[PDB]
């Protein structure tokens, strides 16, 4: 690895994430100020837990369609087995679009963007998943009071996803090499950007996994 190819495998995983992130950060931002009223809480808060989940649902399988795309369009993501490349999106998949969720957050406030507006925890109550909705609302300001800028959440993304110690591989090494070019993507850019501060403020492995566990539960 050169400076020419980690400065462009920064640029291409930041391009990737760009062009898959779903939900456009200019968009996100305009509409903070906009935020729903008590009828509508009331509103989403009256539905079904059925009704509720199958639209959680739509929009999970929606972003998960996302991080998948981004996925391929990591350098080597496809020149990898198609048994590896489902090992690392079913293990990596759900935490991707934790941490893609801090962007849609509002640590200003506590809400969160749903359904083209801004809501509170309360929002979901029919869920009855009050205990891990707060978490996530937790893990979510977390990360946004540090300000998390979209090539970091490429980045960091990208190492969540590219992980060699995900059992099930069956060719480990590539992954390994993979995954370290990237680290050394996001170490440089860091260097960069004068951000070399964030490491340590990061939540650790063991959080990020903790809470996925119990998402998918
Ligand atoms: C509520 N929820 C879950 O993932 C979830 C959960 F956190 C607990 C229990 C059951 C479910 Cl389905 C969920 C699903 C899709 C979205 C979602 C909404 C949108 C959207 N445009 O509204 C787009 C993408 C997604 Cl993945 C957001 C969710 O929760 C936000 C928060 F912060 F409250 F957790």
């Amino acid at each position: 690895a050169s400076l020419t190819e980690i400065e462009h495998l920064v640029q291409s995983v930041c391009k990737s994430y760009r062009e898959t992130c779903q939900l456009r950060l200019e968009d996100l931002l305009r509409q903070r100020s906009n935020i729903f009223s008590r009828e509508e809480v009331t509103g989403y808060q009256r539905k079904s837990m059925w009704e509720m989940w199958e639209r959680c649902a739509h929009h999970l399988t929606e972003a998960i369609q996302y991080v998948v795309e981004f996925a391929k369009r990591l350098s080597g993501f496809m020149e990898l087995c198609q048994n590896d490349q489902i090992v690392l999106l079913k293990a990596g998949a759900m935490e991707v679009v934790l941490v893609r969720m801090c962007r849609a957050y509002n640590a200003d406030n506590r809400t969160v963007f749903f359904e083209g507006k801004y809501g509170g925890m309360e929002l979901f109550r029919a869920l009855g998943c009050s205990e891990l909705i707060s978490s996530i609302f937790d893990f979510s300001h977390s990360l946004s009071a540090l300000h998390f800028s979209e090539d970091e959440i490429a980045l960091y993304t990208a190492l969540v996803l590219i992980n060699a110690h995900r059992p099930g591989l069956q060719e480990k090494r590539k992954v390994e090499q993979l995954q370290y070019n990237l680290e050394l993507a996001f170490h440089h850019h860091l260097c960069k950007t004068h951000r070399q501060s964030i490491l340590a403020k990061l939540p650790p492995k063991g959080k990020l996994r903790s809470l996925c566990s119990q998402h998918v539960e």
